[PDB]
């Protein structure tokens, strides 16, 4: 009677949104999640607590990781 840890891949980044409890977390995968570590929430897409907020888009569009001496580049 179990689901199972969702999503098999630990992640590379870990930013705190402003404002909003939310922290914006990459991974390997080139992708981004948003994680609660106030309401243990953990979920794949854009929740509407952030729908509507500038800041949650330009962190994600400006990952850390990347900047601040890049790999690739």
């Amino acid at each position: 009677g179990s689901s199972g840890s969702s999503g098999k891949a630990k992640p590379v980044a870990t930013a705190p949104i402003p404002g909003t409890p939310w922290c914006v977390v990459w991974t390997g995968d080139e992708r981004v999640f948003f994680y609660n570590p106030t309401t243990r929430l953990s979920m794949w897409d854009r929740p509407d607590d952030l729908i509507g907020r500038a800041d949650v888009d330009k962190i994600i569009q400006e990952p850390p990781h990347k900047k601040s001496g890049p790999s690739s580049g």
